[PDB]
């Protein structure tokens, strides 16, 4: 709260900054006084989604674009947040040079202009799918990565690690790599290659039954926007985040039966539940994370509970239901 | 010797197969009776470099080019060598988006055209020095990697190995990842962003000083490059090195200073040496490799001294020494 107030006056840019984490994160940045740019290309969110303040510019581009990005880094930020990125798992499997194109050759360019310019703070958003292996021990811990991964998404999120580190490393850029576990929360518009989350919200208000890839009894560690946020916000002030990786998660795991009855029972959906089979590079039948270094590092600890959270996400949906259904990426 | 007859009439790509290792490897594939196709498109290397053996087909195109790569997968290899690459530590700080697009956007595109015809391997040229931090401890062992790295060559020597691992994963391709150490021999051509061996040998012949970059106390693996060759040609046969990543080096450290004082003494330079200051980069004062998965997977044993090494070496420079004086990339 005192924390954030170093974002005051402060010129901010968050690269896919329209989406579920950016706008969530933008929103509060401006409410603390940042001069917060946005660069999103709208590839899977959409404009209705950013907050309205007269402190937040959006501009609408790529990153891999070097046009806009001198557009956006001229403005000199102090602060950059990455976002932006090709999401995710099956989306990359069936777009792999996509992916890397964005994921990859992306967050190079971005960092590369970040080094002309000066940075306080580069904070990217890395996953807790993408290097988190088969022998990693649950709940798992930052120092314990695999390199034998399931998709090129979590190659090429693990590629951006690998990136922001070496400029760290040979040019002392102060960077900080967030491993975000499965976020969901409002501002996460459903469609075929998002989310279980929203994409439940979407079928159940619907009244269509919810397909459950797997028996059901497979956990993940869902984590509320808005946490994740605080966890973002203190990761581009605090000193000690510097040069490192670090989980931001629930550090709790729930089943995917009972997120469905939940988003069931939030919806009056009557339609259940159906059985289909484990999508094939879904080596995870459990995702847990230890946050003891987020709260170490960044005093960081989760707000909102599962339940809350998933209230939370309804309402969004409830208010902007015919939105929603415009916007849908089926 | 009777294992290596499993190439006996096999068609065998060999992307850079015009370079040290792969005019090397190509010419042992001939012997064995394999079907050779090289892709290359002579950045680093000439024509000239190729030995003739009629059963060497010799394509000059690049491995981002979709046309050629239909052009030579047609042919249904049995086995891929990937062996292009983006050359190397300084050249790739230098070029990095190109470094990335060559080492990552390449190595995924001769994956997915290996993945449509299928293959019996892929071995894929790794490296010792992009996957093995401060931390690892010496001699290198395999399970002992970091994700701290310090040029955009060892990001993209590591994430070939994130890719090649993906398509085991998922696709069950037949990968191995081989990581050389400091490879060294008759046919790498010196230049600007070479390796040191052979621009000693170039700047020693023309009676130029030595320089070196550092107090000449720091040490690597070198390894010949026939015995990186026995090495690559076991992984494409022996089942225990699929999905495996193995160090392929001599296992032993030299100085560098013993390294220009016996290519001084072989080329009778009266210059000497001159020290230069560390390159900013290079955070590596020693490298040393552990050989013992290559010899309990492969029955890898080096063969070749470093003094044999060099003077073989040395012997290439001298036969073609006209030719390397047009040829070097300086
Ligand atoms: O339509 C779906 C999509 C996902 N899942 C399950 O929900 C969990 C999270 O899936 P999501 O795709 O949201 O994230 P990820 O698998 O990438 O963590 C996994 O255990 C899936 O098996 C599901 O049951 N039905
Ligand atoms: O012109 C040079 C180039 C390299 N080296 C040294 O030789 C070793 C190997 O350098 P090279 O560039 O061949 O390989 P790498 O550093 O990538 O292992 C290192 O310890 C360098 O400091 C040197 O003294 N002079
Ligand atoms: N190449 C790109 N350039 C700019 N924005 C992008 C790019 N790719 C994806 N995005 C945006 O980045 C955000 C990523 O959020 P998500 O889709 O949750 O991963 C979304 O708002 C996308 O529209
Ligand atoms: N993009 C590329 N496509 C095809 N061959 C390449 C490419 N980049 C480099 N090479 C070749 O790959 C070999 C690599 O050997 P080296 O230079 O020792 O790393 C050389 O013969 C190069 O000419
Ligand atoms: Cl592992
Ligand atoms: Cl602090
Ligand atoms: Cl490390
Ligand atoms: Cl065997």
């Amino acid at each position: 709260m005192d924390e954030f107030r170093a974002y005051d006056g402060k010129c901010v840019l968050v690269t896919g900054g329209a989406g579920c984490v950016g706008s969530n994160l933008t929103g509060n940045l401006a409410k603390a006084g940042a001069n917060v740019i946005i660069l999103d290309n709208l590839s899977s969110s959409y404009e209705w989604n950013i907050p309205e303040y007269e402190n937040i510019e959006f501009v609408k581009g790529d990153i891999l674009d070097d046009e806009v990005l001198k557009r956006v880094f001229k403005e000199r930020p102090d602060y950059v947040f990455h976002l932006a990125a090709h999401f995710a798992n099956q989306n990359s499997v069936d777009n792999p040079e996509k992916d890397l194109l964005v994921n990859g050759l992306g967050i190079l360019k971005v960092l590369e202009y970040a080094q002309l310019v000066g940075v306080e703070r580069f904070v990217y958003s890395s996953s807790g799918c993408g290097v988190y292996g088969l022998d990693s021990k649950i709940p798992f811990e930052e120092h314990d990565i695999s390199i034998s991964l399931h998709t090129p998404y979590q190659v090429t999120k693990l590629l951006g690690e690998l990136y922001t580190n070496y400029f760290h490393n040979l040019y002392e850029m102060p960077i900080v790599n967030a491993r975000f576990f499965n976020v969901f929360g409002p501002g996460e518009v459903p469609g075929k290659y998002r989310n279980v989350i929203p994409n439940f919200f979407y079928w159940a208000m619907n009244q269509q039954p919810l397909p459950i890839t797997g028996d059901g009894s497979e956990t993940r560690d869902w984590t509320f926007v808005e946490d994740i946020v605080r966890g973002l916000m203190a990761m581009g002030v605090r000193r000690e985040a510097i040069g490192e990786a670090i989980n931001l998660g629930s550090g709790t795991e729930h089943q995917v039966i009972e997120m469905a009855g939940i988003i069931n029972e939030l919806t009056e959906n009557p339609a259940g539940v159906v059985y289909r089979p484990r999508r094939d590079w879904d080596a995870k039948t459990r995702l847990l994370s230890s946050i003891d270094k987020a709260r170490r590092l960044l005093d960081y600890e989760p707000q909102v509970s599962f339940r809350e959270g998933l209230e939370r996400t309804h309402r969004w949906f409830t208010e902007n239901w015919e939105l929603i259904r415009k916007s849908a990426e089926f």
